[PDB]
């Protein structure tokens, strides 16, 4: 699992040569489609996606294809002739409370991050700016702001959602997740 998921886990950030990921993202299409959190990219003048390879980190410019503001998601497209290993959208699954999940990300240096945890709720609200997002998952697999925008997966490596790190009233990092089904239904006008 920790061998076959990371290639589809990317870093997302601005276009500066000396800039690193400020969030994570999930490759969901062979021609370079990436799902990430909307608030992470919406104010970036230019978007660069950082991809792990056997030769080290490669960067690709990306454009926003579609915003999903009501769920704080963005669909990006990398501008490249290259093909990518990716999450299969047909393999997307739901999870239930108590089920073990794994939250993947990439840090500011391009290194992979993974944490496992349990689903703790399957219906939780979250406010992102002025948007009230509903029917999110909660899990303790999300421990770092750097995991935001990265994928939640089940033990089989199926994409189950996109993570959002939120702050509690006390500063404790709390883990939220947009269910992957939201991607499918809000993107039935692209690929
Ligand atoms: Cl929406
Ligand atoms: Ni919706």
């Amino acid at each position: 699992l920790y061998h076959t998921v990371p290639p589809a886990v990317v870093g997302v950030g601005g276009g500066g040569v000396n800039a690193g990921p400020v969030a994570s993202g999930a490759i969901v299409g062979t021609n370079g489609y990436v799902i990430t959190t909307l608030h992470s990219v919406s104010k970036l003048p230019e978007i660069s996606v950082q991809v792990a390879t056997t030769g080290g980190i490669r960067r690709f410019p990306a454009q926003v294809v579609k915003t999903i503001p009501g769920h704080d998601l963005a669909l990006l497209k990398m501008q490249t002739t290259e093909k990518f290993l990716h999450f299969r959208m047909a393999d997307v699954q739901t999870v239930v409370p108590g089920q073990q999940v794994f939250a993947f990300g990439r840090n500011m240096a391009g290194a992979p991050l993974v944490r496992q945890g349990l689903v703790q709720s399957a219906d939780a609200p979250l406010a992102v700016g002025a948007t009230q997002i509903t029917h999110l998952l909660r899990s303790d697999a999300v421990y770092s702001w750097e995991q935001t925008g990265g994928p939640l997966v089940n033990a089989q490596g199926d994409l189950v959602g996109i993570n959002i790190a939120a702050t509690g009233p006390t500063g404790k990092v709390e883990g939220f997740t947009v269910p992957a089904q939201v991607i499918v239904s809000h993107l039935q006008d692209v690929v």
